[PDB]
């Protein structure tokens, strides 16, 4: 994959923009999915100018004249099998150019080579032709492709009421033609030659390749679209598009006179996401709207509050984001309206964006650096994008701009602040009546009562509201959600507790929003949708509230402000209504809502107040998707705002409900009666009520931003509606009909059921006295009304039986446990077959059974030391496998002891924070497990509370003693999937013998990724379920993230199997699984590897009391503390007895189905029958989708051959060739090569090998020195160890030193570039990413996240992009230069100096956690010095070295940065 | 029909270009309820009022040209099997070589015509030009015609004498040469069939006739 863009600075088109076009191209595959069949790829395109030479002269050449203007191209795909169609699209396309008069000289079949597309694709290729349009009305530049415009979407729209297929225009301008195509980007000159012919020449360039979660290929889904190019993906895309299902309702703009109509909806079906941002991105453009303002008001850049923004900017942005809501998601562009050429960012600098600038007066934009030949001594200049900047080329006026000068001039274009000011920040007026006085007039009689009806309980108000009140911060806890999940409740469960949030995997990366704060955001707008395509000031004039959250204080204080422009729905409903009771109540409501809509209205009150005795309440949830919905249905929604009230909210989760699924504010009333009576009986102590709401709301807004980072999104607006959530129990019909799209793969209950449901609950509380809730047994067991998995007597059985090894105790646990109601799906299955049975000792044995069970990764930290490595032992004692977890693994432990156990652990874990990683880590297993996620916190990323990070545990970790390790939940070097792609690559160089997993958590869409994981390389899928453990998680994510295994896995096994990958790729399941039936179901849905961790830890003795986060185990097992730590009698024997256990209990069950395997049931689905119903009312479930095969009947089978997914050699194939004098004498050497874009990895096999036989650390510095010429491709020296060192005269793109081991690494600019080293980027992004030892020197600036994470490498850099430093908890880092916003954000432990010549990095660091000074001891300004040397003399640096001329004067400029929890520890103080 | 109201009238034409079975087929199929050749019933007349026919009344030489009209349907709906005209009534049985794409799409029922021709404009124009020809000028008799035969008149022919002659001259003789004046006088004209609208020109270098 890649985007690209180049454009010569004067104007003047030229042949080689599209020579260069190509050559790029031509060095990207290195980024892809390399078929074995050789042709087929996903995608690949470069739009250019429509080359007048050319077309004019093949008008000539059938003898016409040429016309004096330009002529128009339409670049056409037709159905390429029903001649019949290709007609009716041709009699189409002309009719429409004709009705606009202009001419036809005719169409003409496109040349093209299909010897090198591949069947896939040579299937689904279209008929490509161009047919020719000339200007005879004689009208502008800019009005034929206004006119062609609409001609195109008249078109687009004919051919769509003829419902026909396959029928798709790439371009058809006067200006820009595309030739895009799914065929290898290396190849495209080949699939098309024209493209190869002098007379195609141009000002300007945009190429991009494409990757995908698919074998299918389909044509007009290959990029460049018609302005835009994507990189990345826009995970707020449902949000976007249903926005516009309103905004549209308003768009008008005189431009497209009559023909807006024709002009809607502007998103059709079938569109990719960038294919639907191009499309707005037109339409915009089309009005009138600039290509730099179009970036912006869609992917805006963030508007931090700070001095780092100029103020016009400032009001610019805030002009956009109150017109359009952002598009958000990784992403780099490239974009051009007719004049302008942009290269931009999204606003988190999520994925590379180099570029650079020429003597010969060209720019040429990329994803990486390496990617297309230029002299060194022609260049002018070498940049990057940051996040959210953009570089342009106005062609008109031949004029350059960079971001500041560009943002300069839009900022000119309008009165922004003025206009700005004309909005109504109804904020302080909201505060103040806070402070005036939270009311609150219920007496507890009430409350108690009302808090019944939503089924609210004790541990509610204790374990979660509580909390938030006092700590302004929510609930955390652990161990897995062993609940029933909803549906199968015995229990009155909330609407809210059906919706899954959603979250994300490969595709985006999520956000950081403790260490992020700054670039998120919940702004809230009531009134200020109306024409997207006006540019008038009256589009500020709207309110704006910061919280979409309201105190019953600051509501009314708005409802007022308000008034009569407000509108109270009554969301209630009789209980004498009737079976449909609740129905015409949803009726009822959606109703009142549109007369009052068109009535004049302007904003809604929906609300459950007026529920009694008489009157049940509409689940908030439901009343507010029906009226938004409808709202939406009727092009009504962007008339009001919808303000929400409900009694039954209390925690984060709800409201993110509510928010997106409509709400653009809600109250939670109840709540803050329930606070009062709380803080009357001084629960809360000295602390004012008032304070007491202030917390609260701060836990539930930081709550929303959390739940929005998830799926990496920054911004409400966008989230807003957008029904990001999955449901799981509520009917299909239901789901559609009411709420925004969202997924319910098996419809569950719905009105009908609901409504009982609700009323029962609701008699509960009104039919009698009510003094206290229940207690409540949700967050925990108590030995009263939610049951668990794990209960009591189960717990005790087991222990039981592993601890006397009966096998028959075992049997009698498992039994206690699959003897109860239905909890889970897999409990609604039948297991029945149709072969007799056959006798036991005929199956396959437990060795080999139990071998397909493995251990979960549980770290070092969350677990004792003892536990750990008790596992780690019992593992390799049945000759399985364990997973080292989170956290590191202590090396000592890399060899058997004196009785032959193994405490090491044969799978290692790579996560975010990379713990305690390391060549020799890496090294030491048969697998490395790529975590992406946890089912108990998939949004994520791990917590270790900072009173269990003892020093032995900070020891391994390189993080500092007993402060607290949290994670950033995405990996900083896997934004995308190719980016996963390489990590698996590394991984794969630096181990040879691992096979590689990635642990994903199952929910709807796994599937797709599933896909792409597999074509990247990966040996192992896994998904975990929802339920699964954690030691440290907040509850939120442990009761409403993730969903069940039984889905997921199988849409693994389908989605893989229906691409024909499901043979590449061995899948594993893990999440509740405590039985040997657990075992067998998730077999026959597609598993072939079982993960058994908390039962594991039972045997151990866990007795599953909760407080793992608290270092308060009554046993041992997850507690850091000694004493603690005592009571531990886990044992390995115990362990190893759960496991023949649970094997044989698979045997028992394979042979009563006539099975004496677990191989021949894999799959095999057809075994299992659902069966239970277990309810009152009839209100079923649909198991089919998960039981369904995708090629049933039989299978043809694919050889599949004993190994790992292999992987291409790179340099160090080489390097190692020549290095034979090394490994076989130990001699020192000194290699050279050059080195480009296209080549990554470089060392690493080096590294691994030399890790191997002389250890990290064996070597002494240099000793095997290898120069490199060019540029090195991502992950340049990955994990080398000392002894390699790497200079790389040239330059380098992502990730150099990631996981950087204790090898150095050099950059320099060549001898003969004219560059000033530190005005010049030179290294790319996530460099030295978790590394642990070495160091690293660069004559230049470093982009984005420089050095995050780094635990203990040395580095030296002349600068550097924005987030910085971040999470850093070892090493020295200095920097020659300026540095990026929010630097040492979460930089709990090491150093960093910071040469600041203007006094600013006041401006730009993190605070929080680090403080600067300058140095005044003298042993810190000696460290300095030296280094700086150092780096010089590596580097030869210029401007390094003159610091060094003046230290005298110079050291005074520099900062130390140095860490809070760093200032006591630190052997010499920092100061005098 | 587009608008839903064809099913509310009979819709019936009256032509004077109409003259022989093919025109009222396609009127009929292309909408026509019925149709009225009131030009030719005239032609008609003033042959039978020259006695050309005998004394035969005009009545009955009106009912002869239907009968032949009647079979000369018949016949054309035969050829694709259709025995009935209510189904075969719009049902547009033609395909339009020479007429544009965008025409027959706007105004006829579906038919295609795989290479659009001339449109309204040229129409227009050509149908003027030959209104001139009758009433911007003055006129004995309609001219002779060589549609159905090669006079040595306007409207040409692949196989006219002169070209003939130098073949069968060509063939008899046994000259190539001769032959090859012929292939020329016919290869010279304008075009007058597709192929006719081809050139060839291709990107090879000549090779000698004997290879
Ligand atoms: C105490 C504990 C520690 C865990 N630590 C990690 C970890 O370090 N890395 C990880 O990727 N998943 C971790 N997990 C999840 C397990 O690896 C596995 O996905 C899940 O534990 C198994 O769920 P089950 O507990 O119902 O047996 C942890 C889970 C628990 C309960
Ligand atoms: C190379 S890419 O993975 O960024 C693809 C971009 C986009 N989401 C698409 O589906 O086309
Ligand atoms: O130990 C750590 O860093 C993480 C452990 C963790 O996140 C979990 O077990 O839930
Ligand atoms: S608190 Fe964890 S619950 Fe198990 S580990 Fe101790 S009993």
């Amino acid at each position: 994959c890649g985007v690209g863009f180049i454009a010569a600075i004067d104007g003047k088109p030229r042949r080689s923009v599209v020579e260069k076009g190509i050559e790029a191209l031509k060095a990207v595959w290195h980024r892809g999915a390399v078929d074995a069949d050789g042709k087929t790829g996903d995608g690949a395109g470069i739009h250019v100018a429509v080359p007048q030479k050319f077309f004019k002269d093949h008008v000539k050449v059938i003898g016409h004249r040429a016309p004096d203007n330009k002529l128009a191209v339409g670049q056409v795909f037709l159905p390429r099998i029903s001649l019949d169609a290709q007609e009716a699209c041709r009699c189409i396309v002309e009719t429409e150019i004709l009705a606009f008069g202009y001419y036809i000289y005719g169409w003409r079949q496109v040349p093209i080579n299909v010897d090198i597309i591949g069947e896939k694709a040579n299937a689904t290729r279209p008929e490509i032709e161009q047919i020719i349009v000339g200007n005879n009305k004689g009208v502008s530049d800019e009005q034929f492709e206004l006119d062609l415009y609409i001609i195109r979407r008249r078109i687009e729209k004919a051919v769509k009421g003829e419902q026909i297929n396959d029928f798709y225009i790439c371009s058809l301008s006067a200006r820009s033609i595309i030739y895009k195509g799914m065929f290898l980007a290396e190849q495209l000159t080949t699939f098309y030659p024209d493209l190869l012919d002098e007379r195609f020449e141009s000002d300007f360039a945009i190429y991009h390749q494409r990757y995908s979660t698919n074998t299918f290929p389909t044509w007009p889904l290959a990029q460049p679209f018609r302005m835009l190019a994507h990189n990345g993906e826009i995970n707020t895309v449902k949000g976007n598009v249903n926005w516009m299902k309103a905004h549209e309702t308003r768009m008008e703009h005189p431009a497209f006179g009559t023909h807006m109509q024709d002009l809607k909806p502007v998103i059709g079906v079938g569109l990719s996401d960038s294919g639907s941002l191009d499309t707005v991105f037109e339409v915009m453009v089309r009005a009138g709207r600039t290509a730099p303002m179009v970036k912006m008001m869609l992917v805006p850049q963030a508007l931090t509050s700070s001095q780092t923004t100029p103020d016009n900017h400032k009001a610019l942005i805030q002009y956009c984001n109150s017109v359009m809501e952002p598009w958000d998601g990784p992403a780099a562009l490239a974009m051009t309206d007719g004049r302008w050429v942009v290269g931009g960012m999204d606003r988190n600098g999520l994925r590379p964006m180099r570029y650079t600038i020429t003597t010969d007066g060209l720019i040429i934009g990329g994803s990486e650096t390496g990617m297309v030949k230029i002299d060194e001594t022609q260049v002018i200049e070498k940049g990057r994008l940051g996040p959210g900047e953009m570089i342009a080329v106005d062609l008109q006026s031949g004029k350059l701009y960079r971001d500041r000068e560009l943002k300069d001039h839009l900022a000119t274009l309008k009165p922004w602040d003025k206009w700005v000011q004309n909005t109504t920040h109804l904020d302080e007026l909201v505060k103040t009546a806070s402070l005036k006085g939270e009311p609150s007039d219920m007496d507890k009689a009430e409350l108690r009562r009302r808090q019944q009806a939503f089924g609210l309980t004790m541990e509610d108000m204790e374990l979660i509201l509580h909390p938030m009140v006092e700590d302004g911060k929510e609930a955390i806890g652990s161990m897995g959600d062993d609940s029933p999940i909803a549906v199968l409740s015995d229990k009155y469960r909330g609407l809210h507790h059906f919706f899954r949030q959603n979250f994300s995997q490969v595709t985006n990366p999520p956000i950081d929003s403790l260490r992020e704060r700054r670039v998120m955001s919940l702004k809230t707008r009531l009134g200020n949708l109306g024409n997207i395509l006006d540019e008038d000031e009256t589009q500020t004039r709207l309110l704006q509230l910061e919280s979409p959250v309201l105190t019953t204080a600051e509501f009314r204080a708005m409802r007022d402000y308000m008034g009569d422009t407000a509108a109270e729905i009554d969301a209630t409903f009789p209980v004498d209504g009737g079976p449909e009771a609740l129905r015409d109540a949803l009726r009822r409501i959606r109703q009142e809502t549109e007369d009052a809509v068109r009535g004049g209205a302007t904003h809604v009150i929906l609300t459950d107040e007026a529920m009694g005795p008489a009157r049940a309440a509409i689940p908030a949830i439901l009343a507010t998707g029906a009226v938004h919905t409808h709202l939406i249905r009727s092009n009504l929604r962007t008339f009001t705002s919808l303000n929400v009230r409900t009694a039954e909210g209390l925690d984060t989760h709800y409201f993110a409900v509510l928010i997106g699924v409509g709400a653009t504010t809600v109250n939670a009333y109840l709540a803050q009666e329930a606070i009062a009576e709380r803080h009357r009986r001084g629960l809360f102590g000295s602390m004012p009520l008032e304070k007491g709401m202030a917390n609260y709301k701060k836990a539930i807004d930081d709550g929303l931003l959390k739940i929005m980072s998830k799926m990496g999104i920054s911004v409400i607006s966008s989230y807003r509606g957008g029904g990001n959530f999955e449901a799981i129990g509520l009917s299909r019909a239901l789901v559609a009909e009411h709420f925004p799209a969202m997924v319910s793969r098996i419809s569950g209950i719905g009105l009908n059921g609901i409504q009982k449901k609700v009323l029962e609950q609701h008699a509960t509380a009104y039919n009698e006295e009510v003094v206290a809730l229940p207690v409540g047994g949700f967050y925990r067991f108590r030995k009263s009304g939610d049951r668990h998995g794990w209960e009591g007597g189960v717990i005790h059985t087991l222990q039981q039986a592993v601890t006397n090894d009966s096998y028959t105790t075992f049997k009698k646990y498992s039994e206690q446990v699959n003897k109860r109601p239905p909890m889970q799906l897999r409990d609604l299955l039948e297991l029945r077959s149709t072969k007799a049975p056959v006798p036991v000792d005929e199956v396959e044995s437990i060795t080999a059974i139990r071998k397909r069970f493995i251990t979960p990764g549980m770290s070092m930290g969350a677990l004792s030391p003892e536990a750990h490595g008790t596992l780690n032992v019992a593992m390799n004692r049945i000759g399985a496998k364990s997973d080292s977890g989170e956290g590191g693994e202590d090396p000592a432990r890399f060899r058997p002891d004196k009785n032959g156990d193994n405490w090491n652990s044969a799978i290692k874990q790579v996560a975010s924070g990379r713990f305690g990683v390391t060549a020799e880590y890496l090294n030491q297993c048969r697998e490395l497990e790529i975590k992406v996620a946890q089912g108990a916190k998939p949004g994520e990323g791990g917590q270790l509370p900072g009173f269990k990070v003892t020093e032995m545990i900070a020891r391994l970790r390189h993080s500092t003693p007993g402060v607290m390790l949290i994670s950033p939940p995405p990996h900083h070097d896997i934004y995308s999937i190719e980016d996963l792609a390489q990590l698996i690559y590394d991984l794969k160089q630096i181990n040879p013998d691992a096979k590689v997993t990635v642990k994903l958590v199952s929910r709807s869409g796994i599937g797709t990724i599933a896909a792409g994981v597999a074509k990247a390389n990966a040996d192992i899928i896994l998904i975990s379920g929802n339920s699964g453990g954690t030691g440290a998680s907040p509850q939120t994510s442990i009761k409403f993230a993730g969903l069940p295994w039984e889905m997921g896995l199988s849409e693994v096994h389908q989605v893989l199997t229906l691409n024909r990958l499901r043979h590449r790729v061995r899948l594993r399941t893990d999440g509740g699984l405590k039985t040997g039936r657990d075992i067998v179901i998730a077999a026959m849905l597609g598993a072939e590897e079982f993960g058994i961790g908390t039962a594991s830890l039972i045997a151990m003795g866990c007795i599953m009391v909760r407080q793992c986060h608290s270092n308060t185990c009554p046993v041992g097992v997850c507690v850091q503390d000694d004493k603690l730590r005592q009571k531990f009698v886990g044992t390995p024997e115990k362990v190893v007895n759960l496991f023949t256990f649970l094997a044989e209990e698979v045997r028992e069950i394979l042979a009563g189905l006539g099975f004496r395997s677990l191989n021949e049931v894999i799959g095999r689905t057809d075994l299992l029958h659902q069966v239970s119903r277990g309810a009152e009312h009839l209100d079923d479930l649909d198991l089919n989708p998960r039981l369904a095969q995708v090629d049933p009947g039989e299978n043809a089978r694919y050889c599949t051959l004993q190994g790992r997914n292999e992987v291409p050699d790179t340099l160090d194939a080489r390097i190692v060739a020549d290095a034979r004098p090394l490994f076989e004498e130990g001699e020192k050497m000194q290699l050279a090569y050059n080195a480009r874009n296209t080549q990554r990895a470089i060392g690493t096999r080096l590294s691994s090998m030399v890790t191997r036989k002389f250890g990290m650390f064996g070597l002494q510095p240099g000793h095997i020195t290898i120069r490199l010429r060019g540029t090195a491709g991502q992950s340049l020296g990955a994990f080398a160890v000392q002894g390699i060192k790497l200079e790389v005269m040239g330059d380098a793109n992502d990730y150099v030193g990631k996981g950087l081991s204790g090898g150095t690494i050099v950059v320099r600019p060549t001898t003969s570039s004219p560059l000033e080293t530190n005005k010049n980027t030179i290294i790319g992004n996530t460099v030295l990413y978790g590394a642990t030892a070495g160091k690293l020197f660069a004559a230049g600036q470093a982009g984005e996240r420089f050095a995050v994470r780094n635990s203990g490498a040395t580095v030296v850099v002349e600068g550097c992009g924005s987030n910085g430093c971040e999470y850093m908890t070892g090493g020295t880092a200095v920097i020659l230069g300026r540095v990026g916003d929010n630097f040492a954000a979460g930089m709990t432990g090491g150093m960093a100096y910071v040469y600041d010549l203007d006094d600013s990095l006041p401006l730009y660091i993190n605070d929080e956690s680090v403080i600067f000074q300058r140095i005044e001891v003298g042993h810190y300004e000696s460290q300095l010095k030296h280094l700086i040397e150092e780096h010089v003399t590596e580097t030869q640096s210029r401007f390094a070295a003159e610091i060094l001329n003046d230290w005298a004067r110079e050291v005074t400029k520099f900062w130390q940065v140095v860490p809070k929890e760093m200032l006591n520890r630190l052997e010499v103080p920092v100061h005098l």
